[PDB]
């Protein structure tokens, strides 16, 4: 399963990719349970794009504190190398290539990267999702030059 960071209930919103029933989702709807009164989620998994529904998880670390959590992936970072035929090829941080790395059809994403891509490549980013052995880039960030 892909590593995961824990986010408070209530710095979550819409769109939001959050691990739903072990999957990474997006985030299409919040609701509240009658039955328990917590956070109620619905996401389409990012791969399937089944839906999928999970409620937070309610946790009293200390007295008096009563928390809410969800947990989101970890995103990895990768450089573009070069885009062909709806996948790119991309290298991470240590210089690890990866020839077919998928692109989500989300957003507009291919179009944006393609954009960018061709107006500066190394400064062109994916960011990743890696769940169960494969990995799909999910979005894009064009890096700060001074990064």
């Amino acid at each position: 399963a892909s590593q995961t960071v824990t986010i408070p209930c209530h710095h979550i919103r819409l769109g939001d990719i959050l691990i739903l029933q072990g999957r990474p989702c997006q985030v299409i709807r919040i609701s509240t349970s009658a039955a328990t009164g917590q956070h109620r989620y619905l996401g389409v998994d990012l791969f399937t794009k089944q839906l999928h529904e999970e409620s937070s998880f309610v946790s009293n670390p200390a007295p008096s504190v009563v928390v809410q959590t969800m947990l989101g992936p970890v995103f990895k970072q990768y450089r573009v190398l070069d885009m062909q035929d709806g996948s790119i090829v991309a290298m991470t941080e240590t210089g690890d290539v990866k020839q077919n790395l998928p692109v989500i059809d989300q957003s507009s994403l291919w179009n944006r990267l393609q954009k960018a891509f061709e107006s500066g490549r190394g400064s062109v980013r994916v960011l990743v999702v890696s769940d169960h052995g494969r990995e799909m880039a999910v979005d894009m960030k064009v890096v700060h030059g001074s990064r």
